[PDB]
């Protein structure tokens, strides 16, 4: 799976 | 809110 | 173009 | 009451 | 760029 | 409306 | 000595 | 004179 | 982490 | 200051 | 020459 | 160990 | 435009 | 407890 | 700082 | 005539 970051404060992975 | 990244040069923030 | 970024692991380009 | 600000971005209030 | 502030409520940044 | 915010000091808002 | 910010409105200084 | 302010990194007073 | 801000002057950020 | 980036995985600030 | 990244806020780059 | 990013083009880890 | 709705708490409106 | 939504502007709890 | 040009006859900066 | 221009500092014209 792929994981995209977003700041949401820490930077997350979305993971997809 | 969220905010993803791009480059776009020079890397960019979206706010979602 | 936008060029997203994505762990793939390496990181990997998206591009749009 | 006081608010108080911080950058978390957005700038957010603290109610005090 | 210079990034001033306003109450707009929410304190935001405006991009210069 | 805006608020900018100054100092005028003490802060003041100009109001917009 | 440091001075931090509140609504209180006026924006008034908190000093320490 | 009004200060205002802005960051430029740091945040810096603007006299007028 | 938040950010605060103080008069120290110049305008400073505390990092919590 | 500037803040660079690292991987700690969660990413994670470093400033300077 | 290697590129890094740095917020600074718009993320800058530092090249090597 | 932290994990850096740099540009080299591919984005590449550089571990420490 | 159409606006979406995401609790981020409190309800938000997302403009498209 | 129960949570109905108004619209009041901002979308908002009314906690019961 | 942002510096602007004007013609001024002799070409000056306007920096802010 | 042509009026070029360079930073010579000071912005000067250059005359052809
Ligand atoms: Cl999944
Ligand atoms: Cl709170
Ligand atoms: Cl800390
Ligand atoms: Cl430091
Ligand atoms: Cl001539
Ligand atoms: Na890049
Ligand atoms: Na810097």
């Amino acid at each position: 799976a792929l994981v995209f970051f977003a700041e949401d404060a820490a930077i997350i992975g979305l993971a997809v």
